[PDB]
Parts: C-alpha cells; structure tokens; sequence
C-alpha cells in the first residue's frame, strides 16, 4: 500500500560493508542492486563464469522473477524484503550433508528477527525444510541451487511485505507487530548469523542439530506432506536425520522424506 513505502527506506550498500567486510569476516563481497530478476540466478550466472562466488553477497531491493522450490515462484515489491544471495563452497564437504546447509540458513533467518516479533515461542519456528512461520504465517522462504563447487543460498524475508501483494499465507514483520523494521540492522544481523552457520555446518558441529529441532515447529506435530510429483503422505514427523531429512512416523512405520511441501495439520 502507499503508507508502507514511507516505511521502506533504501538499503545503506555502504554502511553494510563497513559492518560485513573486513577483519574477523568470512563475506568477501557485498553489493546492492536496485533491481534484478534473480539474485540466486545472478550468482549462479557469475559461478557459471568461472567467478568465486564463495563468500559473496547480493542484495536487491526489487526481484522481477524471483525463483521458488520446485519450480515455483516467489513474489515481492520494491524495498519491503530482504532479498539476498550468498555464495558458499561446498565440494571440500560431503554430498551427503549438503542438505543441512539449507536448514542452517532458515535457522540464521530466524534468530536474526525472532527477538523482534511479539509471539508466543511456540508458534515461531522452522517448518521443514526452511521455512520460517510466525503465528502461522510464511515469514521467509529459504532456496539452496547447486554450482559446483557452490552451493547458492538464497533468502526472501518478508520485511514490510503486504500479505495481499504475494500470498495469503504470508506475513510480515510489520504485520506481526514489528512498528519501524530498519532493513540495515537486520541484515546486517543476519549475515552475521548467516555467517555463523554455515561455519558450524562446514564443521559438522552437533549444536547446529540440537538447534534445529529446538527451533522446530514441524517435529511432533501431525503433518501432510507433498511429495514431488503429487503424492501426499500423512503421519506425524519425529526428526531430522543425519542429512537433513525428515522422518515421518506413518502408523508405525517410518519413512524418511528428502524433499517435499509439509502442511501442519489444525
Ligand atoms: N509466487 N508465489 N506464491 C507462493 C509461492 O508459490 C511459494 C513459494 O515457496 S517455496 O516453494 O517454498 N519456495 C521458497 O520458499 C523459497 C523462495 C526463495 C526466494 C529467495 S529471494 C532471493 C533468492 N532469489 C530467488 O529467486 N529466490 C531466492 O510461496 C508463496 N510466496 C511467494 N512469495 C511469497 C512471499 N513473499 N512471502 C510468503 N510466501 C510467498
């Protein structure tokens, strides 16, 4: 709506590398674009280009064709999102635990805004994979694509985003109470975070599991879960495994899911 761009500033591209680059820092590189079609496409074109895109950061405030999981898509309007994509090496790690890299950015994404919600703890969290709920609102989409030897992660946060302009299941920051986001002091918040965790992942640190399924919103509860290509399985999710997966109990029996929509069941 008009009143909420007056609540949307423009990024401070300077101010960001004074706190991000430099001594003590993994991020080699940060820009902010004014508009793009896709920071993970943007990266991963760079990759393709012989670039090391390892600890380089994209920002943008606008994404015209923003890229979702499954082919899908993700919406956004001018300067109400942190739109970013970060680069990470990920061929000196085992193929097997790339899948938690993924898990351990939502995890970043939401320890960056969860002090600043007004929330009862046990309706913000994670639901696997990466999204971050709050109050049953979809307030980050997380998306990891593979550029050997990178992986490239991308993140949508919902800063000031109205829920009418992407998705009804959306939510905001400011439509959880959140009066005057500042978009520098949560990014910068969140690549510190950001940078902590794929750290933890790259050493196969056990306090990133343990803070997953602390952070979970999916463990315990009775979900339905879509599988790629339209099959449905419901039963109650138990934990992640060792790869990142997430294990379903189905009347006794277990199955074990890679991929997938999980849809909490009220
Ligand atoms: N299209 N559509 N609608 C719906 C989409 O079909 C759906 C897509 O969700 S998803 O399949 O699980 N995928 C994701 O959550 C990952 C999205 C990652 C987006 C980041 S943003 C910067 C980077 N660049 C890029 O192209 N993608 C990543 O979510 C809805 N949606 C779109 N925009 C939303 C939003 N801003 N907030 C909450 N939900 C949203």
């Amino acid at each position: 709506v008009t009143d909420r761009d007056r609540l949307r500033p423009p990024l401070d591209e300077r101010s960001l590398r004074d706190q991000l680059i430099g001594a003590g820092s993994g991020w080699r590189q940060l820009d902010v674009v004014a508009q793009t079609g896709s920071t993970n496409a943007d990266l991963l074109a760079r990759a393709a280009s012989g670039a090391d895109i390892d600890g380089v950061v994209l920002i943008a405030e606008h994404q015209t064709a923003g890229r979702g999981r499954h082919g899908r898509g993700w919406a956004a309007t001018a300067r109400a999102q942190i739109i970013l994509s970060v680069g990470v090496r990920v061929v000196d790690v085992p193929v097997q635990a790339w899948g938690w890299l993924s898990l351990a950015a939502g995890l970043a994404v939401l320890d960056s805004v969860a002090p600043l919600i007004a929330v009862p703890p046990a309706e913000t969290g994670l639901k696997w994979p990466n999204d971050v709920l709050a109050r049953g609102g979809k307030l980050a989409g997380i998306l990891a694509e593979v550029a050997q030897p990178f992986v490239v992660l991308g993140v949508g946060l919902n800063v000031t985003q109205a829920p009418e302009e992407v998705d009804p299941d959306a939510t905001s920051l400011l439509d959880l109470g959140v009066a005057a986001p500042d978009r520098n002091r949560i990014a910068s918040r969140l690549l510190r975070e950001l940078e902590a965790r794929i750290i933890q992942w790259r050493n196969a640190n056990p306090q990133l599991a343990a803070d997953y399924r602390a952070r979970s919103l999916t463990i315990g509860s009775r979900v339905r879960v879509e599988l790629p290509g339209g099959q449905d399985v419901v039963g109650i999710a138990r934990d992640i495994d060792d790869q990142g997966r997430l294990c379903l109990d189905v009347g006794g029996r277990t199955v074990v899911v890679s991929a997938g929509d999980v849809v909490h069941l009220r």
